[PDB]
């Protein structure tokens, strides 16, 4: 019913194909299926099921709310599966997390005190992962005095039987630019900081630093576990890394819509807000009923590609809240016709990366921000 | 329980400001009814709550894009007044035209396929349709072109009225350049709206309302008001354009405040990079604040290195790239406690940035800033 306007087709078979492709590239490691941000706009639970089915033994989320929803899923995901969440703030539901058997990242002393406190109240121990700041400079614990202290506080919490440090981990800043100096720097600092913590008595199940581009291009970086997010959704972290086809990967999301309106307009007739496109001669206009409220970026005004009626069209002028227009040369498809904004590539459609370029951003943002008003349709469940 | 997800971040929706705005707007358009446009989840502010507030303060029409949005308004519990008019315009073939006619929605029709589908549905349902013909005055998006197409649509509508299947309750259009005051096209569209409406009345159509006015029109063009105004963005207290003015210039107060709690405050040496691609490196020794919102939450990635955030009493600006769930600010050397409030935007009166300030940092319009705040950011409603 709502699918008639537009839809995001989520091909869960492609997803499973990707997870397998990725388990091949990282043969000596477990794979985490990162399903944060509603599985990058693809649907958290469905994608998480598919990714376990195909060999993911860890799930990854940002917020603890996301991770708890995975654990509350009906039907249940395997209870034996590990679920990690990293984005915590003071007063967060640390108790509910320890009870639900989540792996929780800790990168700072306030969090260590809060998680330890919660393990006491709950009675059962915590699974904690220390985040090390290797150079990224976002979240993460800085080396030297802060790391010393956190490693130590973790060691005491292990003594007292309140938690076991199940991992040591970090994140790359520039892995998507292959052979950039910082990659090697962060990597040897990850080895120093991990070595230090093991040398002082911590015994983790897993070390991990690898995001998608790392996983694809740096076998040194794999360690016990990989976190290829975007690559699991079949999209390349960077055109410098390669196409999805280069790594045996197939895009999972196809974004399509039905033409609301096909109409003939004379020449010198403006199109959309600010009249930033006026028709060159007499022509036809197609109304695609998706706009920036649906996550069609407004930066892709005048540039965004759409396959309509067998040819690539491009957005004519500005993108509105709910709609945009394409110039159809003089072609006259029936209203209701399919307008495919992006997909895998094999039916002549543009890809998510093509929209990333039109909008001056990364493909990550294109898929993740597809609006909740666009219903998701799941195929090959 | 849900008082747990607010700790990371929240969008505070001040429904009293919204009611203040709907009144300010009814004042600017004294000879007209006001439609509260609550499309796109009330521009990211929450459709139903805002719709209630807007009715409370004098809106006698509600406006949506999709028929799904409008049907949800009609299904609201507790109910909105049954006497209130709800219009929806963004239709595609095979859409739920029957459910719309039954639910007593005003439906836009701008094309012959739709006229046939809506008429067909009125037959099946047995009760007549309320239809609004959309006229293409110059915008060139979804209306009916003048001349041969308008002639035909007006005529098909007239026949449908004869047969008792629908009554054309409105004739309407939309401005392309009203946000740029005195642009030539405004006057052009407006006189073509008068020609096309005159034509349809002259041929026997008798509408309840003519309307063309969006927010900027409503604020700057009393000629444009006609029977009804559709000020969307202005109702949420944000100015359609800095060229039109500030919200304060029109007695309007922004409804959404977007705030978050610092996840991390930490000291880093100089020459230490920040975020993806190392597009900010620290000038000397300094402090970094982690704000736990990213582009998945609708913090535009175009506002990398530029986005303003009030933290600890001073405006900070985004340090380098915005990630999926987080960004960093350079805090000089200040050391606020983690859990401290980071206000990204609001009304302006506590020293915060506004939605327009983010629009500029990201190279876009404020409309996009508020509308695309993610569903993973819980909304908190105050003064309901
Ligand atoms: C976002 C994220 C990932 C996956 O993202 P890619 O860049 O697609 O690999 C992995 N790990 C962490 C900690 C993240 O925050
Ligand atoms: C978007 C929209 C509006 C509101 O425009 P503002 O500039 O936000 O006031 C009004 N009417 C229709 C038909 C719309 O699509
Ligand atoms: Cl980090
Ligand atoms: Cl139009």
């Amino acid at each position: 019913d709502a699918v008639l306007r537009a839809r995001a087709e989520i091909d869960l078979a492609a997803l499973r194909a990707n997870v397998r492709a990725l388990r091949e590239r990282a043969p000596g490691a477990a794979l985490m299926a990162v399903v944060k941000a509603d599985a990058y706009g693809h649907g958290a639970i469905p994608c998480a099921r598919a990714a376990v089915a195909a060999g993911a033994t860890w799930l990854g989320t940002a917020t603890p709310q996301e991770a708890l929803a995975l654990r509350a899923a009906e039907p249940g995901l395997p209870d034996d599966v590990r679920i990690m969440c990293w984005l915590w703030t003071p007063g967060g539901p640390w108790r509910e997390a320890v009870e639900a058997r989540l792996d929780v990242s800790v990168s700072a002393m306030w969090a260590m005190e809060e998680v330890t406190g919660a393990a006491r109240a709950a009675g059962v121990p915590a699974r904690v992962q220390l985040k090390a700041d290797t150079g990224l400079g976002r979240g993460g614990c800085q080396p030297g005095a802060d790391w010393e202290r956190l490693v130590g506080a973790a060691l005491r919490a292990e003594e007292e039987g309140l938690l076991r440090v199940t991992g040591l981990w970090s994140h790359f800043a520039c892995a998507d630019e292959p052979g950039h100096p910082s990659i090697a720097a962060q990597l040897t600092r990850f080895r120093e900081m991990t070595a230090y913590a093991e040398q002082r008595g911590l015994r983790p199940e897993v070390r991990h630093i690898a995001n998608s581009p790392a996983t694809l291009t740096l076998p040194d970086a794999h360690f016990d576990l990989v976190r290829p997010g975007i690559a699991m959704y079949g999209v390349s972290p960077s055109p410098e890394i390669g196409t999805p086809a280069d790594f045996g990967l197939r895009p999972v999301m196809t974004l399509a819509a039905s033409l609301a309106l096909v109409k003939q307009v004379p020449g010198g007739h403006g199109v959309s807000y600010g009249h930033h496109y006026t028709t060159p001669g007499e022509t036809t206009l197609g109304l695609v009923p998706l706009g920036y409220a649906d996550g069609i970026p407004r930066h892709a005004s005048s540039s965004g590609p759409v396959l309509v009626d067998g040819k690539w069209r491009t957005v004519a002028g500005r993108i509105a809240m709910d709609q945009f227009v394409v110039d159809l040369g003089g072609d006259r498809p029936e209203p209701g016709a399919e307008a495919v904004l992006f997909g895998p590539g094999d039916r002549g459609e543009p890809t998510a990366e093509d929209w990333a370029q039109a909008a001056g951003t990364i493909a990550y943002e294109i898929v993740t921000r597809i609006g909740s008003r666009v219903p998701r349709v799941y195929v090959n469940e």
